[PDB]
DNA sequence: TATATATATATATATATATATATATATATATATATATATATATATATATATATATATATATATATATATATATATATATATATA
């Protein structure tokens, strides 16, 4: 990037530094791709590993419950309370990314569960204790914590935290991984770096 | 005029050697068309759904990668203008 310098609150200056500079970022694109392909390939594990976790943790919390005698009619969790409870841990991967203290990553995911919680949760059979009583215990399973507490005390469901929340336990890594032809076709070491 | 040697034409039939046409049917060899169905081989179309492979569009959010715009201040890097 921005001017930082002052605001200078006007549509029509940004819209005109927009087609002012159209004309350069269709090359700043083709010059960031070289750096671009190899951030999104090992940026793009720890989603996939935290997306994987959530479906294994899940599917052991539900089986424990099923085995204390419910019926799979009680709980459904079926595609889109699936993908509520995905959003919320999808955030706290966010906040974690960032390094961000406790507390911190502590409310910013009880402000997403407020509204993740909110909006896809009336008129689907499902209450919202039931799902805080959830994702307490995933965070069980997960870091052995159980920060939220929640309330249906309006006509929405508001969460707030009790107690602060560690960060993944996942380490997104600045490699640069090679393969294996590069690997065996070489023949010195420098050759593989240079 | 008669005869031995060879090249072709006729006279009149019969025969061995091959090239094609008919007469009348039944075969064996192959190229294509129909009759009526059933089947194995592949090219595409529909009938109704469910799924594995990829190309893009949406439904509604939260993410990871990059291009630029703002929201509002403080910095670090450079281009010029001022204040004295």
């Amino acid at each position: 990037m921005a001017r930082k310098r002052t605001s200078k609150n006007d549509p029509l200056r940004m819209y005109l530094n927009y087609v002012r500079k159209l004309q350069t970022m269709g090359d700043a694109y083709d010059e960031s791709a070289k750096y671009r392909i190899a951030n999104f390939e090992n940026g793009f594990k720890s989603l996939h590993m935290v997306e994987n976790e959530f479906k294994q943790y899940l599917a052991n919390v539900i089986d424990e419950a099923i085995k204390s005698g419910a019926s799979p009619q009680d709980l459904p969790y079926v595609n889109e309370i699936k993908l509520a409870l995905m959003k919320i841990f999808t955030s706290w991967l966010k906040y974690s990314n960032e390094k961000l203290g406790a507390n911190e990553i502590a409310i910013n995911v009880a402000g997403t569960a407020t509204m993740t919680l909110t909006e896809n949760l009336y008129g689907t059979r499902v209450s919202c204790e039931e799902a805080v009583s959830l994702i307490n215990s995933i965070f069980a399973v997960w870091v052995g914590v159980e920060p939220f507490e929640a309330e249906e005390r309006e006509g929405a469901c508001l969460v707030t935290p009790r107690s602060p929340l560690p960060p993944v336990p996942i380490s997104s890594p600045t490699g640069f991984s090679a393969p294996i032809q590069e690997v065996l076709q070489a023949k010195s070491p420098e050759e593989i770096i240079g």
